[PDB]
């Protein structure tokens, strides 16, 4: 009965942030409900030889939500998804941000340990995963959950075995009776990311429905997407920088299509991008590197790529210069953390700004501190470390009250870790990591 906890923005923060219509409150559902309203037979999903549309992303994802329902899962519970860069991913997502339940999408990269520490966490009634994962190879890890009384009351299999509930057949028809449900509300959690770069396991990252549709809208808006928009989606699906800057949902906000591929391998990315004529792409500096060493051979599959954001890593200005000159398309830098603050070079930026920067706030309301050791703001262009606070940026990790006070100021600013400067002309260079 109660909803996951979570460390609320302060209510005038809140109200500010209503004012500026940054958070419209309205659940994550918006971007399927309204591109239904708008476009229902517009590609939404691409992957491999299927064709989801916005309506049956609609229908698909209600489908699993009413069977959900049925089973006495909604709001109060979580759920651990770990799904492979394919359609279902989405038609999940949607289907528990629907429920009502909050989801923690793992890395489908993440193995026993990770999954483990997670399900502790949050108790997950709902589980999630591929019989193909090397965990759910045999039924020794679902096994292990039943000793230690964390078993999930209801396990979904992709590529399931006779004896599993099969996702596919909880995908492709609803529920026999009816059991009312919905989202969780919009200033509440919708759901858990994960953070990168912590010590051990990733740190859960409560995200509301307000401030992760704020940050969606407002990415698509700066990427420029539209309905043309057909993003290649080759890093991990849950990544948040694959998943909201802009991400999967900035394209469906946009009432564009994503294109779904495994992984960043070049050869095979290259052959969908022919294939559904991708115009967008995003990647971390490695995949850029693998694609810099095959593009020559292939100018001609790639061609249709417009714009490539890349972030994640460090990218140096030798390697940011290559990308127009050899893969043909736009070059974006972005730097974002799963925790909320995003920066983008902008379409517009001169192009020492985009090959030597990556870029500046989403938000007006992104507010920035680069401070040095004594948590003083550094001279301007001093290298500092980054504390921000704003309108899609948390204010706690997930149940973890002593390392948030250890990376939360007295206002609230969180301390990324990360060292910057600001450029003269307004953005920022990352120029390495911190601790503690
Ligand atoms: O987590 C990251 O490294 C990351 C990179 C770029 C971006 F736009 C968002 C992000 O979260
Ligand atoms: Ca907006
Ligand atoms: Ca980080
Ligand atoms: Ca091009």
């Amino acid at each position: 009965k109660q909803l996951i906890e979570f460390v609320r923005w302060s209510p005038e923060r809140a109200q500010h942030y209503r004012n500026k219509g940054y958070w419209i409150d309205q659940p994550l559902t918006r971007i399927l409900t309204v591109g239904v309203q708008s476009h229902p037979h517009s590609l939404a999903i691409i992957c491999g030889e299927r064709q989801l549309s916005y309506i049956e992303l609609d229908r698909l994802s209600t489908n699993l939500a009413t069977r959900l329902a049925e089973k006495g899962l909604g709001k109060g519970d979580t759920a651990l998804v770990q799904l492979p860069n394919v359609a279902e991913f989405y038609i999940v997502f949607f289907a528990l941000l629907k429920a009502g339940v909050v989801v923690l999408n793992a890395l489908y990269s993440h193995r026993q340990y990770e999954l483990n520490a997670f399900i502790k966490q949050i108790q997950p009634k709902l589980l999630i995963g591929s019989r193909q994962h090397e965990v759910f190879s045999n039924n020794q890890f679902i096994d292990s959950l039943h000793d230690v009384n964390l078993s999930p009351e209801i396990i979904l299999m992709l590529n399931h075995q006779a004896t599993d509930f099969g996702l596919l057949d909880w995908i492709e028809t609803p529920a026999e009776t009816f059991v009312d449900f919905s989202s969780t509300p919009a200033d509440e959690v919708a759901f858990f990311q994960l953070s990168g770069g912590s010590t051990g396991t990733p740190k859960l990252i409560p995200r509301t429905h307000n401030d992760y549709d704020y940050s969606v809208r407002a990415s698509a808006e700066i990427c420029g997407l539209n309905s043309n928009t057909r993003l290649l989606c080759a890093l991990p699906a849950p990544h948040n920088f694959m998943l909201s800057c802009p991400g999967a949902l900035g394209v469906l906000h946009a009432g564009g299509c994503v294109v779904m591929a495994p992984n960043p391998e070049p050869l095979n990315c290259f052959s969908i991008i022919q294939r559904h004529q991708v115009n967008m792409a995003s990647l971390v500096p490695s995949a850029v590197i693998m694609w810099l060493e095959k593009a020559a051979q292939y100018k001609d599959q790639i061609q249709s790529l417009k714009l490539l954001q890349v972030g994640g890593a460090s990218f140096p200005e030798s390697l940011a210069r290559q990308v127009p000159e050899v893969l043909n398309c736009k070059l974006q830098q972005a730097f974002g953390m799963a925790e909320g603050l995003v920066n983008y070079t902008r379409l517009d930026d001169s192009d020492e700004q985009i090959f030597t920067t990556q870029g500046r706030p989403i938000s007006s309301d992104d507010e920035i501190k680069i401070v040095d050791e004594q948590y003083r703001e550094v001279p301007e262009g001093e290298i500092g470390m980054l504390a921000t606070r704003g309108p899609y940026t948390f204010c706690g990790y997930y149940q973890s009250p002593e390392h948030n006070s250890q990376v939360f100021d007295e206002d609230n600013y969180y301390y990324s870790g990360d060292l910057v400067q600001r450029t003269p002309d307004g953005n920022l260079r990352v120029v390495g990591r911190i601790k503690d």
